[PDB]
């Protein structure tokens, strides 16, 4: 996959807050491909001329497996540590599918979390994927 770039350098990515319902109390995080005893938020680069959104889409269903009723642009967060800049959207799942790209290729899990106990594990190692749920 081509990374790319603003004119700043920082990466850009997308990201979905993938929530079981549209009351938005349980989110869907990943295991890191690195460090797979920690979770994240599903996202990652956008290729050349990928509109944020549909990149967002895109990488949720190669990550999480899931697809489902993309919803708000929730905002634009920087990594200042790594360099990036990501757009995160509300993503409503309406369909689970059970052996997705990451599974299949490289054992990625998946779990259901309240959404205070996703900005729990998320805190220590991804600071700035915390902030994405702070509305
Ligand atoms: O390696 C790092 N982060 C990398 C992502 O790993 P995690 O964010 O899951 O820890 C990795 O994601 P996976 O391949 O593990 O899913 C992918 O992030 P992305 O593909 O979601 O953007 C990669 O980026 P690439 O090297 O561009 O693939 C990121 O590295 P940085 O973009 O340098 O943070 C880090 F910042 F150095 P660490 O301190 O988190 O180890």
């Amino acid at each position: 996959q081509t990374r790319t770039y603003d004119g700043d350098g920082y990466k850009k990515r997308a990201a979905c807050l993938c929530f079981r319902s549209e009351s938005e109390e349980e989110v869907l995080l990943v295991s890191s491909s690195r460090h797979p005893d920690r979770w994240i938020v599903p996202g990652g680069g956008m290729e050349p001329e990928e509109e944020p959104s549909v990149a967002a889409v895109r990488e949720v269903c190669e990550e999480a497996g899931v697809k489902g009723t993309l919803g708000r642009l929730v905002g634009i967060f920087e990594n200042q540590e790594r360099k990036h800049r990501t757009y995160v959207y509300v993503l409503i799942v309406t369909e689970v599918l059970e052996d997705w790209e990451d599974s299949v290729n490289i054992g990625r899990k998946r779990e259901w979390f309240k959404i205070e106990d996703a900005i729990k594990v998320l805190q220590y190692h991804k600071p700035v994927q915390a902030s994405y749920f702070e509305t």
